[PDB]
C-alpha cells in the first residue's frame, strides 16, 4: 500500500489546556475518522491506512497522542491518565468542531477509543480497537493485582517507577525500535521475567537486525520523534492503573450500543485474541475481523488486510 | 453573529513549496469550503462567518494568505503573482487531499477565486466572491494604462515601488487599521491624489476614532498578524499587473462553467456594483446577492447579511 512522506503532509494543532496542544496529520474528505496510536508510536504508525481511507472517501486525523512526537508531553503522571486523556480528545473534537467521529485506535490508542465510546457515544460515531479489547473493570479486583496473575504483563511493573524504563529505551533510540518493531517470528525481546532479568533489552543484541517490516529510513523517522520528549510522557500512560480502574468502576453497569468493530491478531502475543471473546456480551454491535500471521504492529504488519477490514467496515456501519 | 477566539481555533499548516508554507484556521465537517481574504487582511476577517458556515453543515478552511499572518512572506515580488498564488492553492488542496473544494473570495482574494475558477475549474466546486468583479483581460489593453483611466485606482500606482507604501502603513499600525476598518460613512482616507499628496493618510487624523465595526481588541489583533511580516507581502499582491494580465490573456476564449455568486457592496466606492454589470455574459451559472449599506469591509460590515446569503447559495448550488 502506498504509505505517508511526512513533508508532504497537512499538519493540524489544537490547544486543549493551558499547556496541552495535540497535533495531528489530515488528510481526505468525507466522515471523520480519528486514528490513535499505541505505545510507543506515532501518528506514523498510520502511514499505510492515511492515504488507503482517504481514497475510500473519509477525512482522516491521524494524531500523535498526548506525550508524543509533536504534541505536548506535560511532566506531571496524572496527565495521563485515561478520564484525562479522553476529555481532552472530546475538547479535540469541540475545538475542531466536530459533532461526532469514527475513532480506531491501536494498543493503549485501542484501550482510549474504548473508553471514548464507553463515557462519550454522543460524540463516537462508531469504533474500532486493533488488538486491544474491551474488558469491564471488575470493581472486587486491583489493577495491580491482576497484572501479576499474567507473567506477560509484568514488564508493566518495570514501567511503574519513573526513571527507570526510560533510561533503557532512551539510551540508543534506533536499538529501541529496531528491537520493538519486529514480526512475531523475528522478535528478540522477552517480555516475561523483565525484572528478574534487570530490564527490557538486556538478553537482545546490541545492533539488532532491521525488520522485513520497516525500512532504516523509517526507524529514523520514529527516532527523530522520540528525540522530542523522550519516553516519559509515553510510560506515563501506564502509571495510571488505579486512577483508570476507579474510572472504569464507575461506568459499570452499561453497554457501549454504537457501531463497533473489534479486530483480533493471530499472533500478538501479549493483546491475544482469546481476551476479545466475550465482548459480544457488552458490545451489542460489534463486528469482527481477524488477521492470521499479524503480530503486535498490526498497522505494518499486515497493512493490506488492516485497509481492506477498516474501509469494509466504514462503509457499512460508520457510514 | 458568534465570531472566533484565535486561541480556541484549530490551526492547519501546509508546505507548498520549499520555503513557503500556508497556515489556515479549520472548523466544522461537511463539504470543504476554503475561504480567502483581501488586502490588508487576515483569516480573522471572517470572524463572523466561520462558525456560522461551520454550524450550516460546512467543513471552513479559513486562510492565511501568503504574504499574511502565520503564512511565509517569501521576499521576492514575483512570488505574488496571481500565477504562483493559484498554483499553490492547487498544491494546498492536493496535500490536504481534497478533490475539490468551495472558494470564497473577497477583494485581492476574490481576485483570486476567480482566477482559480478560470484556470482550475475542476478543483474548484463551486465559487463566490465579495466585491471583487471578474473582468475579462483585455488583450489591448496594458493593465497600468486602464489603472491611470481610473482615479479611484490612484492608490495602486503608490503601491507599485517597492518601500514605499510600507513605510507609511508600518510607521503606525493602530493608525493604520483603525484608519482603513471603516464604514463608508465614516470613511476618513482619500484613495484620489494619493500620489500628489504624498501618501495614503496625510489628510487623516493621526488618533482616528475607532469605527462602530471593531473592537479595540480586535484592531489589536490585526496589529499584532503585522508586526509578524510587515506589509511587503501583503503590497506585492499588486506589483504583478503585468504578468497577471498576461497569464488571463492566456484564457481568453472561455466561461467559467461552474456554480458560482458574486456578491455586490452598495457602498463600496472602489469595487463598485457596476463594475460586475455583464459578468453572466462570461458565467452563465452566475447568482447574485447584493448588500444595501454595506462598505469595502463587507464580511464585518453586514455580517448577518454576508452569512445568510452565503448559506443559501452554498445549500443550494454547491451542496
Ligand atoms: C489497564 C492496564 C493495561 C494495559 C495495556 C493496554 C494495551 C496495551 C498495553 C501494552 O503494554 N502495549 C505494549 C505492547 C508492546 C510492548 C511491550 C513491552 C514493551 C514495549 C512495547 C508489544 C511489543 C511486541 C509484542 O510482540 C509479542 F506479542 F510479544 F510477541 C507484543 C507487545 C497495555 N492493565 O493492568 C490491563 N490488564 O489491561
Ligand atoms: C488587476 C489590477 C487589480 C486589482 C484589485 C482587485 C481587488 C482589490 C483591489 C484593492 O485595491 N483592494 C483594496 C481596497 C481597500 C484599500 C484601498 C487603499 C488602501 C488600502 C485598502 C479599500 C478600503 C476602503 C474603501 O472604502 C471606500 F470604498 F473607498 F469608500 C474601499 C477600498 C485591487 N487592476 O489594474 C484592475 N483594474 O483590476
Amino acid at each position: 500500500p502506498t504509505s505517508c512522506n511526512p513533508s508532504d503532509m497537512s499538519h493540524g494543532y489544537v490547544t486543549v489546556k493551558p499547556r496541552v496542544r495535540l497535533h495531528f496529520v489530515e488528510l481526505g474528505s468525507g466522515p471523520a475518522v480519528c486514528l490513535c496510536h499505541g505505545f510507543p508510536e506515532s501518528w506514523y504508525s498510520w502511514r499505510y491506512q492515511i492515504p488507503a481511507l482517504a481514497q475510500a472517501g473519509y477525512r482522516v486525523l491521524a494524531m500523535d497522542m498526548k506525550g508524543y512526537g509533536e504534541s505536548s508531553a506535560p511532566p506531571e503522571i496524572e496527565e495521563y491518565c485515561m478520564e484525562v486523556l479522553c476529555k481532552e480528545m472530546v475538547t479535540f473534537l469541540d475545538k475542531l468542531g466536530l459533532s461526532q467521529a469514527v475513532f480506531i485506535g491501536h494498543d493503549w490508542g485501542g484501550m482510549l477509543v474504548w473508553y471514548m465510546a464507553l463515557f462519550y457515544p454522543e460524540r463516537v460515531r462508531a469504533v474500532a480497537s486493533l488488538n486491544t479489547p474491551f474488558i469491564p473493570a471488575n470493581p472486587n479486583m486491583s489493577p495491580l493485582e491482576s497484572i501479576k496473575a499474567n507473567p506477560v504483563f509484568d514488564y508493566q511493573l518495570y514501567f511503574q517507577e519513573p526513571g527507570v524504563a526510560e533510561a533503557e529505551l532512551e539510551q540508543n533510540l534506533s536499538r529501541t525500535f529496531k528491537s520493538l518493531f519486529r514480526a512475531s517470528d523475528e522478535s528478540v525481546l522477552s517480555m516475561h521475567k523483565v525484572c528478574e532479568a534487570g530490564g527490557l533489552f538486556v538478553n537482545s543484541p546490541e545492533e539488532p537486525s532491521l525488520s522485513r517490516m520497516v525500512t532504516e529510513e523509517e526507524i529514523q523517522f520514529y527516532v527523530q520523534q522520540f528525540k522530542k520528549s523522550g519516553f516519559r510522557g509515553p510510560l506515563n500512560w501506564y502509571r495510571n492503573m488505579e486512577r483508570n480502574w476507579k474510572w472504569a468502576c464507575k461506568s459499570l453497569g452499561r453497554k457501549i450500543l454504537i457501531p463497533a468493530l473489534m479486530v483480533t491478531a493471530e499472533k500478538d502475543f501479549v493483546l491475544v485474541p482469546q481476551m476479545s471473546q466475550h465482548m459480544e456480551d457488552w458490545i451489542p454491535h460489534l463486528k469482527r475481523g481477524h488477521i492470521e500471521d499479524c503480530g503486535h504492529w498490526t498497522q505494518m504488519d499486515k497493512p493490506t488486510e488492516v485497509n481492506q477490514i477498516l474501509i469494509k467496515w466504514l462503509d457499512s456501519d460508520a457510514r
